[PDB]
């Protein structure tokens, strides 16, 4: 996250790190067996973190499960990054509590100015790297559907909205890949692509969770 502040600890309760060896992609608890996070952060072995602030210390309240089943959407384009959201099947259930905690999926989509929080541990800098060990926050606003159409001519599905500021200097960034946008207690957003990030101009992209409810649902039944 560039332009963005420290969470308060656990203040994000579904947010999760994905690891395998060391962090790389968030994703989102959407049911006690369930996490939710971008096809592109695919790994065929997968350590969920749950319950973290800092990543690089044990605080006491992390919940550490390894991935039993990860499932990317069949239609998942890895050019033009369509349908860019996965799900991971805990092999156990986490342990909800006021640290680890689901996040409700859209109950409808958001409207042009909702405002959204944004979290992840991924790259912190518009220039350079730094990795943060403590989880980054954002506030940011879901953008005019033309706004984000203008930005990336021709690349805009109707499965992608757009969440930031055209200014630049606040964006999600790599590593926050898979985590959290969530708007009005609902998870709307998945980060999923842009044009390096917190540029002028080009704003996150984001999985437009509001037509993937039926999915979601679906595969959560069957596995
Ligand atoms: N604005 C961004 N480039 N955010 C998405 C990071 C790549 O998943
Ligand atoms: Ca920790």
């Amino acid at each position: 996250i560039v332009g963005g502040y420290t969470c308060a600890a656990n203040s994000i309760p579904y947010q999760v790190s994905l690891n395998s060896g060391s962090h790389f992609c968030g994703g989102s608890l959407i049911n006690s067996q369930w996490v939710v996070s971008a096809a592109h952060c695919y790994k065929s072995r997968i350590q969920v973190r749950l319950g973290e602030h800092n990543i690089d210390v044990l605080e006491g309240n992390e919940q550490f499960i390894n991935a039993a089943k990860i499932i990317t959407h069949p239609n998942f384009n890895g050019n033009t990054l369509d349908n860019d959201i996965m799900l991971i099947k805990l092999s156990s259930p986490a342990t909800l509590n006021s640290r680890v905690a689901t996040v409700s999926l859209p109950r409808s989509c958001a409207a042009a100015g909702t405002e959204c929080l944004i979290s992840g541990w991924g790259n912190t800098k518009s220039s350079g790297s730094s990795y943060p060990s403590l989880l980054q926050c954002l506030k940011a606003p879901v953008l005019s559907d033309s706004s984000c159409k203008s930005s990336y001519p021709g690349q805009i599905t109707g499965n992608m909205i757009c969440v930031g500021f055209l200014e630049g200097g606040k964006d999600s960034c790599q590593g926050d890949s898979g985590g959290p946008v969530v708007c009005n207690g609902q998870l709307q957003g998945i980060v999923s692509w842009g044009y390096g990030c917190a540029q002028k101009n080009k704003p996150g992209v984001y999985t437009k969770v509001c037509n993937y409810v039926n999915w979601i649902q679906q595969t959560i039944a069957a596995n």
